[PDB]
Formats: structure tokens, C-alpha cells, sequence
């Protein structure tokens, strides 16, 4: 916030590979998603649900706020506008990506893009073409005060993409793996092309997942769970187990149901609690020159965080860069494996032996 920067989408136009994934609209989906995703982390939402069209349209319908409506002082534009056509980024000194930029770069890519918002009792209605706005925000429907929501429809430009058909099949994948880690949430999809509807709604979490995944036999038997840990405004959720058969590896990180395949900050907490609590276990019960790359080598995993303003680094953006999360996670995780090795100290004692025989080598 020490630099905010305000450009217009010709960014994005130029070089879209930089902002989306080109082989299909699916990243363009992944971002109205995230969104959406927001207001479910702040409490205000617990509904997300996707249409597929057969014109190739992607629709996106939320239960939260409600996109903000108000008239910015400066910029003489409905906050709606003002998020869907300009890029938006800031930092603290001067330094696209695939996460962190926003929503503007839905806008950019598509020919068409028409959200309605219901907020104070109005149903807004804005019309966006190639990025820019095409009918002005007007109130076209009224509503109870209590029905919120945000619903964006968009059509990609097919200049900008190799296929302009969805993937089904990702984004079924990509929809599970969000209801998976959030409980409050529930997502529906309705596909108007294959005529199908889907719903998901995971009560029990991460429970079962990675027994699911991997069985084969892990260590613990009962895959480790960390349920909702907070410290006030952060939460981790976490699932994780040793295992000896590497022909499947689960090593899955996310960050307010983001998928960061190039990890980061979360995962080097892990590693580094994991670590924290065996060299611990051993020493307050006992040999070798254990590492935390030994502690981890054998572990499968998922790691979820969910923070307030989460910041991405390298050049896509994939990894959680935010430095305060490492701490976080590794605090956790260290003192809530410490209780369940020192409950199960049968386990607690392959796990160490297996532990020592990575560091063997
Ligand atoms: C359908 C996808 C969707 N649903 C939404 N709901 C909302 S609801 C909402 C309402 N009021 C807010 N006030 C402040 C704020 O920071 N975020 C808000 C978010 N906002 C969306 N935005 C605004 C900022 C950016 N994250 C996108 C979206 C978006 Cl995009």
C-alpha cells in the first residue's frame, strides 16, 4: 500500500499468457472462483455455483456482499467498474502472474462480461465488452434487503485462447478440491453441454482424503489431522502421513483455496513444525544427524491456509510469499504433533525409525 498502481487492460491483451493459462478458459474460471472464494473466507457467503453454457459462456453466482456499488471519489466510477476494467496492484517498492492481479483480467480476455449485483435490496446490471464498459450500472430489479449476492457472466475471446471450450473435467477437479477444504462452503455446477449437475459439500473436511488417495498403509494409520487451527485471523487446515510406497505422493499446498503448486511460506512451515516435533520426540526419549529434509522426505500431505491479503511471488505467482505464515504453520503444527506422538507413542516410534533410516543415507 506504501505504492498503489492503477493501469488500464492492454497488459493483459498483449501478452494474456502472462495472466492466464491460454490453453483454455479454465484459469479465467479458476479467477472469478477465487473471488467468490473471498467472500466465503469472510463469512459472508457459503454458496458458489458454475454454469456452463452451450454458447461457451462461463456463469459464476455467489451468495455474498454483493460487489461493491459505490461511486469512487476519485476515479468517478462504481466500484464495480472501477475492479472489472483497471489492473489494480500495489507494494511496498517497486519490484502479471496468475494470482494476485484480479478479476480485471476476466474482463480483458472476453468479448462479453455482464455481472448483476444484489445489494441493499437493488439488482444492479453492468455490461462489459472486450474490457471496457457497454451499459452503464443501473438498478433493473429490487430484492429483500437479506439477498445478496454477485452473479458474472462471461464469454472468452478466442483470439487469446487455443480452445475456447472448458475443460469439464479440470474444473470438476479444481471445484471438488475447494469444497474439500472449506465446510462453510457448498459449490453446484450445472453443465448445460454434457447436461449434468453436480454438488459438493464436504461436512468432514480433509477426513478420509488421503486414506482415499493413498491406502497403501501410512503412518500413522489414521492420516494426522490439524482441524481449523487459528490464531485470531489466520487458519490452517491440514491433513499428513508417512508413507513407504512412493508410487503414490500426494504434496498438496493452497492458500484461501488457491492452489500454489510452487508452495511457499505454508510449506516451509511444515516442513520446518514437522521437523520441530520429531527432533523434539527424539531428544526427550533417547543417535544420527537427522534433517528436516529427512523429516519430510516420506510425508504426504495437504496444507490449506486461509489469511487475509495473501501475497504471491515468482514470476506466475504461485507461491505464498506472505513471511508472518512460516511461523504460523510451523508453531501449529510443531505443538499439535507433538500431543498426538506423545498419545501414540507406538506409531510415534516407526515413524522416528523410518525417519532415521531416510537420514541413513
Ligand atoms: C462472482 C465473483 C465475485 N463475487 C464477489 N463478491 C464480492 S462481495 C464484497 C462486498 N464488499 C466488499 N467490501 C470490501 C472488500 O474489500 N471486498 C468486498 C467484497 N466482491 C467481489 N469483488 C470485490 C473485490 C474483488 N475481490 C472482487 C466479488 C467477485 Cl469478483
Amino acid at each position: 500500500k506504501s505504492i498503489e498502481v492503477l493501469t488500464g487492460l492492454d497488459p493483459v491483451k498483449k501478452r494474456p499468457g502472462m495472466y492466464t493459462n491460454i490453453e483454455n478458459p479454465n484459469h479465467l474460471i479458476q479467477e472469478i472462483i477465487d473471488n467468490s472464494v473471498d467472500e466465503v473466507l469472510a463469512g459472508f457467503a457459503s454458496k458458489i455455483n458454475i454454469t456452463l453454457y452451450e454458447d461457451n459462456s462461463i456463469e459464476v453466482a455467489d451468495d455474498g456482499r454483493g460487489m461493491p456499488v459505490d461511486i469512487h471519489p476519485e476515479h468517478k466510477m462504481s466500484g464495480i467498474e472501477l475492479i472489472m476494467t483497471k489492473l489494480h496492484s500495489g507494494g511496498k517498492f517497486s519490484n502479471g502472474g496468475l494470482h494476485g492481479v484480479g478479476v480485471s483480467v476476466v474482463n480483458a480476455l472476453s468479448t462479453r462480461l455482464e455481472a448483476e449485483i444484489k445489494r441493499d435490496g437493488n439488482v444492479y446490471h453492468i455490461v462489459f465488452e472486450d474490457g471496457f464498459k457497454t451499459k452503464d450500472l443501473e438498478i433493473i430489479d429490487n430484492v429483500g434487503k437479506k439477498n445478496t449476492g454477485t452473479k458474472i457472466r462471461f464469454w472468452p475471446n478466442k483470439k487469446y485462447f487455443d480452445d475456447i471450450k472448458v475443460n469439464f473435467k479440470a474444473l470438476k477437479n479444481l471445484l471438488e478440491a475447494k469444497a474439500i477444504l472449506c465446510k462453510a462452503l457448498t459449490i453446484k455446477y450445472s453443465n448445460e453441454i454434457k447436461k449434468e449437475k453436480l454438488t459438493w459439500h464436504f461436512e468432514t473436511g480433509l477426513k478420509g482424503y488421503l486414506d482415499h488417495k493413498l491406502e497403501a498403509e501410512t503412518l500413522p494409520a489414521e492420516p494426522f489431522i490439524i482441524d481449523n487451527f487459528s490464531n485470531g485471523d489466520s487458519y490452517l487446515d491440514a491433513v499428513f502421513c508417512w508413507c513407504e510406497d512412493p508410487s503414490e505422493s500426494i504434496k498438496n499446498s493452497y492458500v484461501n483455496l488457491i492452489p500454489t503448486p510452487q508452495d511457499g511460506t505454508h510449506v516451509t512451515g511444515l516442513k520446518n513444525g514437522i521437523y520441530d516435533a520429531i527432533k523434539a520426540y527424539i531428544e526427550k526419549n533417547s543417535n544420527i544427524k537427522i534433517t528436516a529434509n529427512d523429516s519430510f522426505a516420506q510425508l504426504n500431505y495437504v496444507i490449506s491456509v486461509k489469511i487475509t491479503n495473501p501475497q504471491f511471488a515468482g514470476q506466475t505467482k504461485e507461491k505464498l510469499s506472505n513471511k508472518d505464515v512460516t511461523n504460523f504453520v510451523a508453531t501449529a503444527v510443531k505443538d499439535l504433533l507433538t500431543i498426538w506422538l506423545n498419545q501414540n507413542p507406538d506409531e510415534a516410534r516407526q515413524i522416528v525409525e523410518n525417519i532415521s533410516k531416510v537420514a541413513q543415507k
